């Protein structure tokens, strides 16, 4: 069983690590944006410190280790991200080296969801603004700068509505067979694949996540059939985005990882920021550049 009192554990661990100089929060500023062409909401984060920047999980510094084991099995460590933008940003990393190009185990995806659940005690979408994204950057094109398997868990912003939400609104959880495939928003430019999840975690077992993933991965795989994709997970839904380049073309040339594809863009350069702000649709075009054409 996954550790309890987890959130308190991460938080306590975090302030301590921040206090002690073991991890450095990237200074950043974020504002909302609306794509005037596609309606998509964007959350743009400016972190110019990062423009400075041009297996760390092997023997992690002990101060960054939240739990040396996570479940009963010797399977997982939970780590603090050492260079977070969003505070308390964490890492679910395999006890033993397993490839960053490796696909997620059913227990991979299943352990993730539990971490999500530790973190939001629910009680409503209409009670709290607390909320969390799980993501996995898989393959050279996905934004992965790292080769060891790591699932990332980080707070999402308080008033922000990623397009996936509006996609799954209404829309009972299911799996593609014949009528409706995984959901795809036809307004945006990039191929992506989504399915809603049961409103109750009561209904969420390692089996359902497993099946959801695989089928999403089936549709996203056809974009090759080298191999890279993003995986996004929230309590409300799960998403898979086939991926072509790690870095967008000419207008902006943004390094985009998993976050981009729910609309959260990390910008390291002022001009680009100002360009985005002037014309938010360019984000959508960048997402095309790093991705594949929207197939909806
Ligand atoms: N010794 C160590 N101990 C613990 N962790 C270590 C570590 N060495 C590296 N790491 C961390 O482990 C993770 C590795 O996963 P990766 O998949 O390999 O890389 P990444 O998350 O895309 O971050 P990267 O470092 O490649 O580039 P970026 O400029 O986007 O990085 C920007 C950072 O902000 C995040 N980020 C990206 N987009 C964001 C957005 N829109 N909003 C908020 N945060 C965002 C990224 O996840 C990343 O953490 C990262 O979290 C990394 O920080």
């Amino acid at each position: 069983m996954i550790e309890e009192n987890l959130k308190q554990k991460i938080h306590d661990k975090f302030v301590a690590a921040k206090k002690n100089g073991h991890l450095k929060v990237t200074h950043a500023e974020s504002k909302k944006l609306k794509d005037p062409q596609t309606t998509t909401q964007y959350w743009v984060t400016f972190a110019p410190s990062l423009a400075l920047k041009p297996d760390p999980f092997a023997n992690p510094d002990e101060e960054l280790v939240v739990t040396e084991d996570l479940n009963g099995d010797g399977e997982y460590k939970l780590l603090l991200n050492k260079f977070p933008v969003v505070p308390e940003h964490s890492l679910l990393v395999t006890s033993e080296f397993k490839d960053q190009r490796s696909a997620l185990t059913p227990s991979d995806l299943m352990t993730a969801y539990n971490v999500l659940c530790s973190l939001q005690g629910d009680k409503d979408d209409d009670v709290t603004c607390e909320r969390y994204l799980v993501f996995y950057n898989c393959g050279p094109h996905s934004g992965s700068s790292q080769d060891h398997k790591a699932l990332q868990i980080m707070q999402m912003p308080e008033k922000f509505i990623p397009f996936q939400d509006v996609l799954c609104n209404g829309k009972d959880h299911f799996l593609p067979t014949f009528n409706a495939e995984p959901l795809q928003d036809d307004k945006v430019s990039f191929a992506h694949f989504v399915l809603p999840l049961p409103e109750s975690s009561d209904q969420v077992d390692e089996d359902l996540l497993a099946m959801c993933y695989v089928s999403l991965m089936q549709r996203a795989l056809t974009f090759f059939q080298t191999k890279s994709y993003n995986v996004l997970l929230t309590k409300k839904w799960i998403c898979v985005v086939p991926r072509s380049h790690a870095k967008s073309g000419p207008p902006l040339m943004l390094n985009i990882n998993s976050t981009g594809y729910c609309g959260m863009i990390l910008v390291k350069d002022r001009e680009k920021l100002e360009n985005l702000t002037e014309d938010p649709h360019l984000v959508d075009k960048s997402l095309l550049q790093c991705g594949f054409p929207n197939t909806a």
